[PDB]
């Protein structure tokens, strides 16, 4: 009957940077996925109360979504590109853990993940 608080998106004491790689992760990677026709189920934390999935946050213990990633990038929350890439991978993996192969939600994640991988293949060299 309860959703957890969302993942952290603000922390003044956290070491953080703007790098050219992190800029690419916002301007290219996040922007490309966000505009996709299948983005919407991933644009905010899963509301497991509204979806009637009482097991969701009992099974998915490291939730992640693109709304959170977008805020983190906009706030320059990350230290490096790998931290942000990990958030995307957590989001995709969580989808495949929770759902059945071939479910619509899985097909949607797979389309986003394909694009993600194509974009990160061209992640620029740092600095
Ligand atoms: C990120 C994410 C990961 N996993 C799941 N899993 C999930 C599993 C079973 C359901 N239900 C269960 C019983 N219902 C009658 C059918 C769907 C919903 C979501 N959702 C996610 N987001 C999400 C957000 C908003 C909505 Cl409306 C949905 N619904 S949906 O998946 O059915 C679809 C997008 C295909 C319409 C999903």
């Amino acid at each position: 009957s309860m959703n957890p608080p969302p993942p952290e998106t603000s922390n003044p004491n956290k070491p953080k940077r703007q790098t050219n790689q992190l800029q690419y992760l916002l301007r290219v990677v996040l922007k490309t996925l966000w505009k996709h026709q299948f983005a919407w189920p991933f644009q905010q934390p899963v509301d497991a109360v509204k979806l009637n999935l009482p097991d969701y946050y009992k099974i998915i213990k490291t939730p992640m979504d693109m709304g959170t990633i977008k805020k983190r990038l906009e706030n320059n929350y990350y230290w490096n590109a790998q931290e942000c890439i990990q958030d995307f991978n957590t989001m995709f993996t969580n989808c495949y853990i929770y759902n059945k192969p071939g479910d619509d939600i899985v097909l949607m994640a797979e389309a986003l993940e394909k694009l993600f991988l194509q974009k990160i293949n061209e992640l620029p060299t740092e600095e």
